[PDB]
């Protein structure tokens, strides 16, 4: 009794992508995780009484054109789209990504969270006003996480569970 939720972590290069995927799956920070590397990670949790397996793939993928960025996101069913509270470009990035997905998709609608990373940095750029409106916008949830501290680390990824599971259900 078990379903799988195949997840991918996106966004700008150093928003902590990587932090979070290893933080979720291993328990660690990783403080200085190789940019390039691009690896997918399972694990079985219970989420609203459902054991489910999570297959997340952590990109790396900063390049223009990719068949195999368009194949990991026409396999993909959920997306977690990664900026840094501290990085304003990365913020702006995500409208790139969701315009990516939604074309690989030929789709409005995909389960999608936005997560702003790095919420333990004091010096924010990005207002959490800003970025909920964004949210708002694309009709997605908005979490706000640390990958150095755990803070809302299951939840983020919980959460774009749940988003599948409900897409699934319309
Ligand atoms: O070759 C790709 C790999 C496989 C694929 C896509 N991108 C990959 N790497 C990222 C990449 C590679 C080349 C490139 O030019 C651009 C991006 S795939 O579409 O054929 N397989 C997919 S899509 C996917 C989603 Cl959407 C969610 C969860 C997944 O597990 C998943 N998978 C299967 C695993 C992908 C693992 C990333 N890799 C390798 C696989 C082999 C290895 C070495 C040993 C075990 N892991 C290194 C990483
Ligand atoms: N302070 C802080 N640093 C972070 C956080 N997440 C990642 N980092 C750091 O930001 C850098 C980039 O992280 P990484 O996961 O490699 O980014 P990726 O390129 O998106 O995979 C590394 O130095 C991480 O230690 C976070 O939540 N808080
Ligand atoms: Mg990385």
């Amino acid at each position: 009794s078990m379903t799988e939720y195949k997840l991918v972590v996106v966004g700008a290069g150093g928003v902590g992508k990587s932090a979070l995927t290893i933080q979720l799956i291993q328990n660690h920070f990783v403080d200085e995780y190789d940019p390039t590397i691009e690896d997918s990670y399972r694990k079985q949790v219970v989420i609203d009484g459902e054991t489910c397996l999570l297959d997340i793939l952590d990109t790396a993928g900063q390049e223009e054109y990719s068949a195999m960025r368009d194949q990991y996101m026409r396999t993909g069913e959920g997306f977690l789209c990664v900026f840094a509270i501290n990085n304003t470009k990365s913020f702006e990035d995500i409208h790139h990504y969701r315009e990516q997905i939604k074309r690989v998709k030929d789709s409005e609608d995909v389960p999608m969270v936005l997560v702003g990373n790095k919420s333990d940095l004091p010096s924010r750029t990005v207002d959490t006003k800003q970025a909920q409106d964004l949210a708002r916008s694309y009709g997605i949830p908005f979490i706000e996480t640390s990958a150095k501290t755990r803070q809302r680390v299951e939840d983020a990824f919980y959460t774009l569970v749940r988003e599948i599971r409900q897409y699934r259900l319309k």
